[PDB]
């Protein structure tokens, strides 16, 4: 068994945290996979045929192409249940606004707009959960789907805000920092992350 994954070429689309979420899921389930790069920044109709919104990642499972990383990891969970990555529904929303807050802050040219505070507000909510719930991960001792969704977002956050704004996560958010190190140090992450240079380049137009 070998899962086909369509991701963006680093030169044309950058690094995608939603693609790395899928790849992490395959790694953690030890599912073999082959990565096919999509060279196009445009949307040729054969690509919109496999992916209605013209987005990566897309995955080929059971001879059919399926887009959307939320759908993809859920379908991989149903097809390959061991090891289980099911996140208990009550933790599904943990960290959910962080990535969006980071993009606004990264984009912002007005240091007075409140974007930085909005991001710290979301990081603090993650910190509250991690300090008051057994770790290392959001749901406990075992890694689950919510952790593989957050990890590439935390990675892009730290890399991109460190380069474009020499901004780092506040030192007082020690649980968040231990959480990211625990995720970044995993074999699945080291084998699916992009060079910092790719991350930085992917975001240059937005800054
Ligand atoms: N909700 C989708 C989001 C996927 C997504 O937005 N991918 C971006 C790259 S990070 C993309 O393909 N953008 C294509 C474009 O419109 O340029 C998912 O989880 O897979």
């Amino acid at each position: 068994i070998c899962v086909k994954v369509a991701v963006g070429a680093p030169d044309v689309l950058g690094d995608c945290p939603f693609s790395q979420r899928v790849l992490l899921t395959l790694e953690e389930k030890k599912l073999p996979y082959k990565t096919h790069l999509i060279n196009v920044s445009d949307k040729p109709q054969w690509f919109l045929d496999i992916s209605p919104e013209g987005k990566v990642p897309v995955v080929k499972l059971d001879g059919k192409w399926v887009a959307d990383s939320d759908v993809i990891v859920g379908l991989l969970e149903e097809k390959y249940p061991e090891p289980s990555l099911k996140t208990p529904p009550e933790f599904a929303s943990v960290g959910s606004k962080i990535f969006g807050a980071f993009v606004t802050f990264l984009k912002s040219k007005d240091a007075n707009d409140g974007s930085e505070k909005a991001l710290v507000d979301e990081l603090e909510a993650l910190e509250n959960h991690l300090k008051t719930h057994s770790g290392p991960f959001v749901a406990g001792e075992k890694i689950t789907a919510v952790d593989l969704s957050l990890a590439p977002k935390l990675y892009h956050l730290e890399v991109a805000l460190g380069h474009y704004k020499n901004w780092s996560v506040p030192e007082s958010l020690t649980s968040v920092r231990n959480y990211a190190k625990a995720l970044f140090s995993r074999e699945s992450f080291e084998n699916t992350k992009a060079k910092k240079e790719i991350v930085v380049a992917g975001w240059e137009s937005k800054v």
